[PDB]
């Protein structure tokens, strides 16, 4: 069982850090991204790609400063391996924050085009430039947070979640205390909501997570996003947030609409950046900047 702050604590900070965010950050990697043919985890595609963002990670973590900050690849069984950034703090009470880094087109897995831009090059671009920003907090940069935060960046997702099983059965055999965990999965489509007619939102899935972390996103998105909450269901585990409730940890889902308005360009090779709205994505890089934040700084957790 684990408890939350009833509201921000920390909002002058958050609030001047997500100043620092810049929305070109998000099309600059996602636009080369996106060019790999696909993203496949049993393809060489898929091992190129995550070298690729292995790559562009170390960048922002050797421009930051952070002595203490490392990213390490998690092989799997298949080529393509999950990434694994690590902001050691002065506990080992982890704050996880996630993103599925492969894409896939159902109709010609191996050799199909696949951008994933949408699904989930949003979510991956959307937890790096957090995870920049982030980076500038002097006291985050020393270690000297309460908490340690981890980004992960699970390879397989597209077969079943593969990555995040891997990684979160790991993490429950060798006792690691995850207190909360963040999934992005499709942060950039707006167009299903606004052809509508709805006013665009932040789309919270409320199965397959824990009620009392969902709460609290709920409580983030109020504070540090301008546009409104909408609870959504999948009706199934949709993404690596179900591998960590599988073993017990606390889970929540952000999204980027409500889950019938989602892109219905996923999984083809139409799954393209002309579909992604990057003033939405920025909405979720507000939030988990704040979700990060509040709570690598709460000490009772
Ligand atoms: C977090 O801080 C922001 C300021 O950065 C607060 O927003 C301000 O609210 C007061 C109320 O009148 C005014 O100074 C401005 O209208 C707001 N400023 C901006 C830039 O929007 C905000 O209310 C705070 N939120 C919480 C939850 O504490
Ligand atoms: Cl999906
Ligand atoms: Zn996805
Ligand atoms: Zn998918």
């Amino acid at each position: 069982a684990v408890t939350y702050p009833d509201s921000v604590q920390h909002n002058e900070t958050v609030q001047n850090l997500i100043k620092s965010l810049d929305k070109k950050n998000f099309e600059t990697v996602l636009q080369p991204f996106s060019e790999f043919h696909n993203r496949y985890y049993k393809s060489d595609n898929g091992k190129k790609s995550s070298e690729w963002l292995q790559g562009k990670i170390q960048e922002i973590i050797s421009a930051s400063g952070a002595k203490g900050v490392t990213v390490e690849p998690f092989k799997h069984s298949f080529p393509q391996s999950s990434l694994i950034a690590k902001i050691p703090g002065k506990s080992d009470k982890t704050i996880v924050l996630g993103a599925h880094q492969d894409s896939i087109n159902l109709d010609s897995p191996s050799e199909g085009r696949a951008p994933g831009a949408d699904d989930d090059g949003s979510g991956v671009v959307t937890i790096l430039e957090a995870f920049r920003v982030l980076l500038t907090d002097e006291k985050v940069a020393a270690g000297e947070a309460p908490n340690t935060v981890e980004f992960h960046f699970y390879a397989g997702e597209e077969g079943g979640l593969l990555g995040s099983q891997d990684i979160f059965e790991q993490y429950s055999q060798k006792s690691r205390d995850v207190k909360a965990m963040l999934q992005q999965d499709m942060t950039g489509y707006t167009k299903g909501t606004t052809d509508a007619g709805k006013p665009e939102s932040i789309g919270i899935i409320t199965d397959n997570v824990d009620e009392n972390l969902t709460k609290f996103l709920k409580v983030i998105v109020d504070a540090y996003c301008t546009i409104p909450t909408v609870d959504s269901k999948c009706g199934y585990g949709c993404s690596d947030h179900a591998s960590a409730t599988k073993y017990g940890y606390p889970a929540a889902f952000a999204f980027e609409s409500a889950f019938g308005d989602d892109s219905p360009y996923i999984h083809s090779a139409d799954d393209t950046i002309e579909t992604v709205n990057f003033d939405h994505v920025l909405q979720h890089g507000r939030l988990t900047l704040g979700f990060a934040y509040e709570l690598a700084f709460a000490d009772s957790l």
